[PDB]
């Protein structure tokens, strides 16, 4: 029975990045006696919530345990907070003492007499442990600063860390102690939020190894499922240790990563026209909150330049592969070759002429396609203009779809579009986008697709004078390639970082007027590159 | 800790419609492999590391370690069991009796003089919980003697011959608090419901609260609905019946939906992006919480497949789904001043068989003009099962303005695996109160139809909702529906002989064992 479990001693801190990314990139605590960031409202509200939360039921078990360990026998309940003097003098004087909590301050230079407020002054750690045997309290929170943090981990007196990752860089002179992957391991990671123009999430470290007759009902109703051998696929335990060890997976990136797992664990084995080899499943939905982040996957490096050039290329209505290839974007290069077009029976189509695909269908749906050099001036339906006009003027229309699946033109296309349709939704001056994907490459393709349509929602929202809200991705045929597996296993065992943010040059007001430099990914912190294949 | 278990089949409907227990000293149905397995696992399970708390309960009322449960039946129900089955493998069997004695039977097995004298053995024996498989009279005797504190009821959704029945459970005295998944075994639908006696690292649970620190609802009703009215809904512990996919999206939109006023000014709660998945190999998902009729939507489905846009064809069969959209007035408001009345334009039927053709009028022969997409998806299912290009798309962008209205149902996508066919239908605009029930049936049928002509087995129908709305003046009606407890789902029997998608006729479609609550007027 170590002292932290009996007396429930925890740390809560908030760290920013300081002027190969790792989890000791988040480590900036304070600058010139204050926070590097000035105020974070959500970091504050989380801190208030965690440190002021008690549950009176549980107390009697704790009051017991505490009497057990400490060889003893059988106001409204509060938690303890414990801070350094510097940290205490850093607090606004109307906010001190921290309300509805037991304030404990570590100081040598200052005795009790030096303090007006209702606080407990102590001059060493051993004394805190004394006071926690003398007091009625729920949980003890160590709230810093740097010296108090370092000391308490030093003595292995902390049982969990409540770690806020403020996903921006600021000037810092005090740092959080480095954490050993050995001694402490992340068991939980939260949703990403935006506050005060930065993203943040909340992760929990744990100290490492080194009315109750209706429980059963669940077992009954689960009598007809699988075995461990009708859990379909062999793909083992150990190979997702860090994934399965996680308790709460509330980061949105686990939306994508859980589907990987479901396909891997529960996928159907198929071999396409190719003779390749996949695990596939049918019909999922991912919702991302664009108002709170830009969901660029963090469990591997992603380059956004090419997929942005491609979006602008569509918006122009271009079907000309050369255009991309001059800008050094090879997305559509293998779909533009003599061989590929010849195997598509497109014998009369020019090299890199991809035909009536996204560009055309968005600007000119149902015009007879000629070649990539034709301007289709006022021919067919300008869907893109149409949807921008319906968002402006009829935001409660249920007919705001942009659709790339023109049945008439499929055989004329290099490939039929994987991204069938975008439908739009407007509420309270905010814009959401459903995108339906017929076929989905989970290992290589979906990461870019999420980003792509996520940027497109921002673009539309901007020129329609609305705020971006939810991007909703609907997967039809959801497959993992068999050779993608080894690399996807590596990725599932990586804990996401807080998402980056996307900034669009605000001056752009028409959908046609966006250039590569109008886009900026701020604060993309990410695990290292993975070659999906081998 | 005394609960009964049973299976009951059929003999307008309420819950009690399920009562048939026995025919001529045996079961009305022959034998159900999954009902026996459930029945088995319910009485094969004892909570390992719990119940020392009932060495401090039963012994503080009445002043080995293999640890099975009791399994209390009667002579009539002891004689009913086959020889090889008895005694009930790995269970403490009792028999309530008069005529029997312990000098025709063993000491491992037991009997009791009467039900009062059961507590003689109960206050003498060692187990966890008392399971009563009983019978017509061994059940009735534990309802009138209010002994039973829960039932583990199988509902067999078939009608047999019966001499014995179950005692009608008392509308107040007991109430269902859990409904299972619906399944198929021995060519019947069945589900599993639990009835209750009315009272009339523990670390990482605060971690939950801390993560739940930024959720809006401070008791302030996010929407104006009074959940105090879904008491039966909110009471339900496990809501595993698939009809709860529908009902749970009704709940969500009511409680968290955005208040919007349409053109008319009608008023709706709306959300964006849902999925419902129905397992058509275990049931036909025809909502049970309100009477649904299907002759109309099946005839609408045949019409589409024929390539018709002639409204009159449907109206002459008293299918009026497309009536209001055919009027001089509706077509004029669509700016369709040159469209004949009940000429609905290049809608579903025209797009399914002639996508890209130039629509003339509803009477023109379009034979061999435009893309025959229906034909093409059936060919793709057949010649390219593993293709990811198997779509049937009714949203032709060049043709929208020519249509009486654009298709509410955008596209069907088809997946084939291990001789089984699953279908996604993405719906752009979803009236949850009225239209979506029909949408779920209409497209579930379509899957069965496509599956049979392709020599495949229906697997999943998957319903994707875009703009998902409840009309404000449906709210009272849906609140009623949310407190009704789904029945077991019916089945769909397609005439096995029909092998062209185009050869189906209304008579080739029978819904079977369709049990449902009274009809509701959404208003
Ligand atoms: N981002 C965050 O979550 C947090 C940030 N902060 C920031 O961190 C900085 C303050 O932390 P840092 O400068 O280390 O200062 P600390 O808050 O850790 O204060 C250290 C001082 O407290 C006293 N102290 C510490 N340990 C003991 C001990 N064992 N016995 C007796 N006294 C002890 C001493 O005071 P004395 O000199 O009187 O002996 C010591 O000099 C500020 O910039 C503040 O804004 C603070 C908390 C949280
Ligand atoms: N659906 C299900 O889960 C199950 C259904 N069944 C079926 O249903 C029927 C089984 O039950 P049902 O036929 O009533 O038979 P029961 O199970 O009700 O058997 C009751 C027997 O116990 C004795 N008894 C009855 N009342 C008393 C009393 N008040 N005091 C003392 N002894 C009493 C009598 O035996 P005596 O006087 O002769 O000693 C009587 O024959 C069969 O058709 C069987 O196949 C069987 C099991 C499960
Ligand atoms: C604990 S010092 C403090 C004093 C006054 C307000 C907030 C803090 N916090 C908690 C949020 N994270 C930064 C430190």
């Amino acid at each position: 029975e170590q002292v932290c479990d009996v007396f429930d001693i925890y740390a809560i801190c908030a760290c920013c990045k300081v002027e190969v990314f790792n989890n000791y990139t988040f480590r900036g605590l304070g600058n010139k006696g204050v926070l590097p960031w000035k105020c974070n409202s959500l970091d504050m509200k989380y801190f208030c919530a965690v440190t002021t939360y008690v549950n009176e039921s549980k107390y009697e078990k704790l009051k017991y345990k505490r009497c057990k360990y400490l060889n003893k026998e059988t106001k409204k309940l509060q938690n303890v907070v414990v801070m350094g003097r510097t940290s205490w003098e850093s607090i606004p004087k109307k906010f001190k003492p921290l309300s509805n909590r037991i304030n404990v301050i570590l100081s040598r230079t200052l005795k009790k007499e030096d303090f007006d407020e209702d606080v407990y002054i102590i001059n060493k750690v051993e004394d805190l442990i004394v006071l926690l045997g003398k007091l009625n309290y729920y949980k003890c929170f160590i709230i810093g600063g740097s010296v108090v943090y370092q000391e308490f981990l030093e003595k292995k007196l902390i049982k969990k860390i409540y770690f806020t990752r403020i996903n921006s860089t600021y000037e810092c002179d005090v740092f959080f102690p480095e954490i050993n992957e050995n001694e402490y391991q992340i068991i939980s990671v939260s949703d990403v939020y935006t506050s005060n123009n930065t993203t943040l999430d909340f992760i929990i470290y744990k100290k490492t190894n080194n009315d109750d007759e209706e429980e059963d009902d669940f077992v009954y109703f689960n009598f007809n499922k699988e075995k461990e051998e009708k859990n379909k696929n062999s793909i083992h335990p150990n190979d997702f240790q860090i994934y399965n060890s996680l308790k709460y997976k509330y980061h949105p990136e686990y939306q994508y990563l859980n589907i990987i797992y479901d396909i891997m664990m529960n996928g159907n084995k198929q071999s396409d026209r190719t003779g390749v080899g996949v695990l596939s499943k049918f019909g999922y939905i991912m919702k991302f909150d664009l108002s709170q982040y830009f969901p660029l996957l963090t469990t591997k490096k992603l380059f956004l330049r090419g997929i942005i050039e491609e979006l602008l290329w569509f918006i122009r209505g271009e079907t000309n592969g050369n255009t991309l290839l001059n800008k050094n974007v090879r997305i559509w290069e293998a779909n533009g070759t003599r061989e590929f077009l010849d195997n598509r029976k497109l014998f009369h189509r020019e090299v890199n002429d991809l035909g009536p695909i996204y560009g055309f269908q968005w600007r000119h749906f149902g015009a007879e396609y000629t070649n990539m050099y034709d301007n289709y001036e006022n021919k067919g339906v300008d869907q893109l203009k149409n949807i921008i006009n319906l968002i402006k003027n009829d935001p409660t229309s249920r007919r705001i779809l942009l659709c790339a699946w023109n049945v008439k033109d499929l055989d004329q296309m290099a490939l039929p579009p994987c991204h069938i349709l975008c439908q739009f939704y407007v509420f309270d001056g905010k814009l959401s986008c459903i995108m339906y994907q017929r076929s989905c490459d989970l290992g290589l393709g979906v990461p870019f697709n999420i980003a792509s349509y996520s940027i497109f929602t921002h673009m539309i929202a901007q020129v329609c004078n609305l705020q971006p809200a939810q991007f909703i991705h609907v997967l039809g045929n959801a497959h993992v390639y068999n050779n993608h597996i080894d690399s996807l296993k590596i990725q599932l065992n990586r804990i996401p970082y807080p998402f980056p943010t996307l900034k669009l040059n605000p001056d752009i007001k028409n959908i046609e007027d966006f250039t590569i430099s109008d886009f900026t990914i701020q604060n993309y912190v990410h695990h290292e590159k993975i070659s999906m294949d081998m």
